[PDB]
Formats: structure tokens, C-alpha cells, sequence
């Protein structure tokens, strides 16, 4: 949806569309397609074949609903998709 650097920490990331832009492994820099499930540390991506990519080694460039592309490092977006929503919640 409506994704930015700052909220997709908290945001849900199945349906955006999602390329990876870096990797520890070279070999799978490139691969892209919507984002159909996520786990504690994994994405599932459907490119030309369906992915199931470690989010701790790979690089993310998301694609909001406006065009907008966000790149973010997998690493920060580790923990279940229910989990990440409660840093939505600000304590001051």
C-alpha cells in the first residue's frame, strides 16, 4: 500500500512488489515479483518462479502504490508480519 522508508518497518509487505538489490549472494541479486507471504525470516516472492528469500542477507527495494521505490536492508525488517506491526505504536 501507501509504503514508506520510515512506516515499511511496521507496514505489511505482502502484495507490494519487491526487487532485490542486494545480496550477500551475487547470484540472486535481480530477482523480482510480488511479495505473497511472509514469515519471521523469510519473504516468499512470485517472480517467473515462486522465492523463498532470508530477509538477514538481502537488500529490498519496494514499490509503493505511487510509483515511489524503497530500498532497505532485509536485516531491519526480520520478525513476524503481526510482530513488526506493534513498532506502529509510539511509547514517549
Amino acid at each position: 500500500g501507501r509504503v514508506t522508508r520510515r512506516n515499511i518497518i511496521w507496514h505489511e509487505l505482502i502484495g507490494l512488489r519487491v526487487r532485490i538489490v542486494g545480496s550477500t549472494h551475487p547470484a540472486f541479486v535481480g530477482i523480482e515479483g510480488y511479495v505473497i507471504d511472509e514469515t519471521r525470516n523469510m519473504l516468499v516472492i512470485a517472480g517467473d518462479r515462486i522465492w523463498k528469500v532470508p530477509k538477514d542477507v538481502s537488500i529490498f527495494e519496494f514499490e509503493a502504490d505511487d510509483g515511489t521505490k524503497i530500498k532497505i536492508p532485509g536485516e531491519r525488517l526480520v520478525g513476524r508480519p503481526e510482530m513488526r506491526l506493534k513498532k506502529r505504536w509510539k511509547k514517549w
